[PDB]
């Protein structure tokens, strides 16, 4: 049995991302486009800040800005919550705690609109230091790579995740971003609660040399593991 959910990701899927943000009263909007190929765990996206200069560093937004594109090994396909709820989708909520600084709280809906997988996000950041690493733009524009630890959340018919992102600071130090995540189904269909496992996640950040807007180009690979 391959499910409707799984079948929607058998080929290359167009992706749209729309984010509305407010961090310490700094409002901004981001739009993203590209495509995902779940067979290889592969995302290719370009994001634009449509309101001018982004007021936080681009690497702090990467995790917020579609885990339905992760590659689940065949022997782990019954543990893929993300595709099991498609096309109706899931709500994804996080709190992201920046060590010795503020926090993001995010709420997103991830679902199909026609053939296109959409991620609509609102982000609220509070308690940031004005000349801290985030509002002061002291984070390097590089890669990001860690494991995303997933566990079932039977009680809410969905899942939880936790992970630590460690952002390099321009002085050589590290800015920890401690993530707490919950995902729940939008619709009322079958409940696929996974065994404990993780997503091995990597992303390469780059710039389009022809682009004059504040922007980020992202190449991402994610593979499920641990079982």
């Amino acid at each position: 049995m391959v499910s409707k959910g799984e079948e929607l990701f058998g080929g290359i899927v167009p992706i749209l991302v729309e984010l509305e943000g407010d961090v310490n009263g700094h409002k901004f909007s981001v739009s993203g486009e590209g495509e995902g190929d779940a067979t290889y765990g592969k995302l290719t996206l370009k994001f634009i800040c449509t309101t001018g200069k982004l007021p936080v560093p681009w690497p702090t937004l990467v995790t917020t800005l579609v885990q339905c594109f992760s590659r689940y090994p065949d022997h782990m396909k019954q543990h893929d919550f993300f595709k099991s709820v498609m096309p109706e989708g899931y709500v994804q909520e996080r709190t992201i705690f920046f060590k010795d600084d503020g926090n993001y709280k995010t709420r997103a809906e991830v679902k199909f609109e026609g053939d296109t997988l959409v991620n609509r996000i609102e982000l609220k950041g509070i308690d940031f230091k004005e000349d801290g690493n985030i509002l002061g733009h002291k984070l390097e524009y590089n890669y990001i790579s860690h494991n995303v630890y997933i566990t079932a959340d039977k009680q809410k018919n969905g899942i939880k995740a936790n992970f630590k992102a460690r952002h390099n600071i321009t002085d050589g130090s590290v800015q920890l971003a401690d993530h707490y995540q919950q995902n729940t189904p939008i619709g009322d269909g079958p409940v696929i609660l996974p065994d404990n496992h993780y997503l091995s996640t990597q992303s390469a950040l780059s710039k389009d040399p022809n682009e004059k807007r504040d922007h980020m180009v992202l190449l991402e690979f994610v593979t499920a593991a641990g079982i």
